[PDB]
């Protein structure tokens, strides 16, 4: 096991409550079963980063005092990377890895495209209906009820704002676009996973049960990046020491998303179990 305990973070604080299961679907209770002791953060997805930031060193702080731990291991997906930066960066002794897992790391071009749409800057009506409809598709699915207070959430991911907050929390990023940052950063270890949509929808296996799957695809198409997967582009995920970026899983995929169903029966909780025996390797 690791020296030092991991911490789960993502974006969404509700989502336990309103979905019925963890974010993490399934990866929190795998790395158990391989002796690691696991925490989750769930951070607070209409606001800015800084907050998320704020709120992650708050939860962090209770749980050294709690573990008698000096520091934590950061595996985060979306949103949570970046509050995991600003940790990090402020406090760098509490810190052992930030692992970032399709991060936003310097913004989401769907997020670009719906500020677009919500300030009527001369999007197509057609291109708004597919964009509104795939994320009413996702969110459906998870909340389960049959219906766009969404922006809330991409309001602090656009590349306007993320370059802002690489500007005040550069550590460990690309020098480079699409490339790798430093691994070791003032004492701190920085890794990065990846993915992106690849193949065509027949061969799916898992996800043709998924109906966030077909969602993730349309919202593909409308990235300037063609590699990305439905929410941020595979450039942007970039901090620190690249571990393996190419697989074919569109952004929720890669955190086992919906409830188990993935593409091309790939086992994405190894993933992580995978990744957690590498930080114990590093003496983390
Ligand atoms: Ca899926």
């Amino acid at each position: 096991s690791t020296k030092y305990p991991i911490v789960l973070v993502h974006g969404l604080a509700g989502f336990n409550e309103i979905v019925g299961f963890p974010y993490f679907y399934g990866i929190a209770d795998a790395l158990r079963q391989d002796g690691h002791q696991v925490f989750t953060a769930s951070l607070s997805a209409f606001n800015s980063n800084e907050v998320r930031g704020k709120q992650l060193w708050q939860f962090v702080q209770t749980l050294l005092q709690e573990t008698q731990a000096k520091k934590v291991n950061f595996i985060g997906h979306s949103q949570g990377p970046l509050a995991c930066r600003y940790v990090a960066a402020n406090y760098p002794d509490s810190v052992a890895s930030v692992t970032s897992i399709n991060g936003v790391n310097h913004g989401s071009e769907i997020a670009d495209l719906y500020r677009r749409i919500m300030r009527k800057d001369s999007i197509p009506e057609y291109i708004v209906e597919k964009v509104l409809n795939a994320f009413g598709t996702i969110i459906s699915t998870f909340s389960g009820h049959r219906g766009q207070d969404a922006i809330a959430a991409l309001e602090s991911l656009t590349t306007e704002q993320v370059t802002e907050f690489n500007n005040k929390y550069p550590q460990a990023l690309p020098k480079t676009p699409g490339g790798e940052g430093d691994e070791i950063v003032n004492g701190v270890h920085y890794y990065c996973f990846g993915s992106y949509i690849q193949g065509l929808i027949a061969g799916e296996k898992g996800n043709l049960l998924d109906p966030t799957h077909a969602a993730m695809r349309v919202l593909n198409t409308f990235f300037t990046e063609k590699q990305n997967d439905g929410l941020v582009g595979r450039s942007s995920m970039r901090l620190g020491k690249l571990i393996k970026d190419d697989y074919a899983q569109d952004h929720i995929d890669m955190v086992n998303q919906v409830a188990g169903l993935v593409g091309y029966n790939e086992d994405i909780v190894a993933i992580y179990t995978q990744h957690a025996k590498y930080l114990a390797s590093k003496q983390l």
